[PDB]
């Protein structure tokens, strides 16, 4: 299928073993913002639910679609492929729901739907937003979606911006320092070093900071969920072009993102941002091996590419550099691996 | 291979992927007590090295492998299957020893040796000795091993004790009873709450405690490495009978790990005991779903068996009863997969 032409089978392997845990799912359960933010944009939007037919993809312990069914739907077909689907089955007989929940097993690539539906509501976002690749799947399921149906969420915002963070970096050549040593229990380990360094700035950092190491507005890149294909998401280029509101080093770039519920009735958004209150996924920094030099009202422009790779993430280029100056920056980092500093 | 024979392909990729990163290498080489003792150990024996043929299975950053060429070893071959291997071939060309190790990527299962070794060196001790199933890769490099050849390390000791700990039962149990909630965001949870304390019961605590949670004096379970077969890894059945020194609720058994390196001039111990200095190995604690009361003067006996999986792990069982009463416990453990407290 389409699933596992895009994915290494020991990368899906692991995957869903990580979601069979129960453990897993109460942790996103518990993330206040995520949970509270969807079910108040179903049940607030409660005509684009009431007597209508949905689709939950990936419904891990099938919250989204026990919140569909508070909004009134008549028929929900949770799909979910790992072992939790069992567990979701249990839950939909002790709630009483086996008339309107049916908990279909597998992968949304590889399942058959007996009809067509009205809403497909998934939580398909990860680190960075496009993490794990999941979004590819809730398009995938536009495939089940009547004409003129709609999505939950509707559109997703990725935002950079550059900062400054001297620690951060610092802490970078502290660890890979270690092996700048000429007599390690008598062993030379210093030729190592680079390679140390190189490990350790491939990793992009999983964590939250304060607003002010933030030196020019974000840039924006949007997914429209009821227009984009699948195809879309292999290669996703996000030029910037940042007018420097404070001078500086920048060590790189921090990454947060948006999703937005257009219901009939309101648009709620969920988000991520660091001004806004801790999410599970907090926010994520790529930094520069070689920081750049910056004064207020220059321009740093450049490129961010994210290369979807068969392990179920981004290969992430970064390119930076000042205009006024000339000085580059180039970077590469391993989305899959990332370093979760919290 | 045996090795492809006994594991998953997934379970392979994520292990040596793993140890692959320098990172995780740093970790364990800053062990102080763990590369102390087995340079100590090495450097003592001189006379089980000097001239001699040595094999490092799993040989990492090569740290064994210098160790040996310190003690005057004229040949080491050092096995290494993860990408380590091209960084392990590194450090030999900068501490000048290319005459003397040699790096040969691969499984110790499937790479050729071009000839037979007077010693094996390794470091294949997971959490609880067994974790990683890396001594079973350990005795089948006993192929290589020359007649009256030697193994450092040469023996293993598991150490088992019952432990009395209420705040770690109870941290576990509350996060199991998530489950029970019967109106999470109007959601009855409540039927998987059994299915959730399997779950977070079936994980091993990793981490310290004081030796004052230790309810009765340490049963041993000795696995000679010169003497052992592969085979007799898959199996391991570990009987025990405790005689209680102090009255309390018993929450589970902890382990722990000796191993010794029997060489011709001293033997060297390598403990990971509560009461010795503390290791990256700390100590596991296998718990109790229900724990067992007992009074001083009882006698709490049963059996922990492990059985080999294709996951590089065991599968735990522990049953155990206050002979005085009948009160019985049965556990299962997934040791893939520990819960890491400190
Ligand atoms: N709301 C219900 C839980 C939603 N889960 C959200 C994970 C993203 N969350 C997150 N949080 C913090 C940091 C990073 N990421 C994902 C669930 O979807 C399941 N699945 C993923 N692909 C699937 C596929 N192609 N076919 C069927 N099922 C699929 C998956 O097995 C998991 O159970
Ligand atoms: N000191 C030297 C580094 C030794 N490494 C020690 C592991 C210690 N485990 C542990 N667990 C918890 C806490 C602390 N330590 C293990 C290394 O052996 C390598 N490997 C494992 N199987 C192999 C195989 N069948 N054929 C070839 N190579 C093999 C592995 O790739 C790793 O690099």
């Amino acid at each position: 299928s389409v699933f596992s032409e895009r994915t290494e089978e020991s990368s899906a392997v692991q995957y869903f073993q990580f979601y069979g845990y129960l453990s897993q799912q109460q942790n996103m359960m518990q993330d206040y913002v995520r949970t509270g933010t969807y079910q108040r944009a179903i049940l607030q939007n409660h005509t684009d639910f009431k007597d209508k037919i949905v689709l939950d993809v990936g419904c891990g312990s099938g919250i989204l679609s026990f919140f569909a069914a508070q909004a009134g739907a008549r028929k929900i077909y949770a799909v979910e492929a790992s072992t939790m689907a069992q567990h979701a089955e249990v839950l939909v007989k002790s709630n009483n729901l086996t008339d309107r929940i049916v908990v279909i097993p597998g992968k949304v690539e590889e399942v058959s739907l007996p009809e067509q539906v009205d809403i497909i509501i998934s939580e398909p976002m990860g680190y960075m937003l496009f993490n794990e690749r999941m979004l590819e799947s809730y398009l995938h399921a536009k495939k089940y979606l009547k004409p003129s149906g709609n999505m939950f969420p509707t559109i997703g915002d990725v935002h950079l911006a550059p900062f400054t963070d001297e620690q951060l970096y610092m802490e970078q050549f502290t660890k890979a320092n270690f092996w700048y040593q000429p007599s390690f229990h008598g062993v030379d380990l210093s030729a190592l070093r680079g390679a140390a360094v190189d490990e350790y700035f491939r990793q992009p950092v999983v964590d939250t900071f304060d607003i002010r190491i933030l030196m020019a507005k974000s840039v924006k890149y949007t997914v429209n969920f009821l227009e984009a294909k699948e195809g879309d998401l292999h290669r996703i280029e996000i030029p910037f072009k940042f007018h420097m509101l404070h001078s500086g080093l920048v060590h790189g770039l921090a990454f947060w993102f948006d999703v937005a519920f257009i219901g009939s009735i309101m648009t709620v958004w969920l988000s991520t941002a660091p001004t806004e209150p801790l999410t599970h996924w907090y926010q994520v920094r790529c930094l520069f091996q070689s920081p750049l030099f910056a004064k207020a009202g220059d321009t740093l422009s450049g490129t961010c590419l994210l290369i979807a790779n068969k392990r179920q993430s981004y290969d992430i280029s970064i390119v930076a550099q000042v205009d006024q100056t000339g000085s580059k920056s180039s970077n590469l980092l391993d989305l899959k691996n990332p370093f979760f500093r919290y």
